[PDB]
């Protein structure tokens, strides 16, 4: 038993809810919250900027030190950093940004990072301002992630469409 509440069951291990991921992280304090990161860990906008804003920019400060030491991530890759006030850990995962011209085939590799964690709170990778179709992202998630993933969908109308179109 875990502390996630009101999630809709898609598969044995994947649940989904219409939720603001910042508010959800604050309430649950999950072991792992997933950030929709870019390779530079520049959290200007999107989920990245939203989670970073909720940490009072401490996520960005930690991230800049990480990049200065290690260099950029790979598209499809990830790193584990602090979850600050939102979670124990933040798994920064880089899904391909379609609007930047990046290769959408890399979405499966991005979701494979989730399998290194038993339970995660996460957004739909590559969706929103990353430019991929969210229906596709959900399909890749379900077909790739084997650990327990709680998907927080911000957009109410999208949430309804994702549930009603799920095979
Ligand atoms: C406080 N907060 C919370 C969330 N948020 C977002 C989420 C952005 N959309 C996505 O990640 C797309 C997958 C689809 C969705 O989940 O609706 N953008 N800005 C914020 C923000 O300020």
């Amino acid at each position: 038993v875990n502390s996630f509440s009101g999630y809709l069951k898609l598969t044995d291990n994947v649940y989904i809810k219409n939720a603001d991921i910042v508010e959800e992280a604050k309430k649950v304090k999950p072991t792992v919250v997933v950030n929709a990161a870019n390779v530079y860990l520049k959290h200007g906008g999107g989920v990245a900027g939203a989670l970073n804003k909720a940490t009072n920019n401490a996520m960005q400060v930690e991230s800049d030190d990480y990049i200065a030491t290690n260099g950029p991530l790979k598209v499809g890759g990830s790193c584990v950093l602090s979850g600050h006030n939102l979670a124990k850990h933040c798994l920064h995962v880089v899904g391909p940004n379609v609007n930047k011209g990046e290769d959408i085939q890399l979405l499966k590799s991005a979701y494979e990072n989730f399998n290194q964690h038993e339970v995660l709170l996460a957004p739909l990778l590559s969706a929103g301002i990353f430019g991929a179709d969210p229906i596709h992202s959900l399909r890749v998630c379900v077909d790739t992630v084997r650990t327990n993933v709680y998907l927080a969908v911000f957009d109410k109308n999208l949430y309804d469409k994702l549930v009603s179109s799920f095979l």
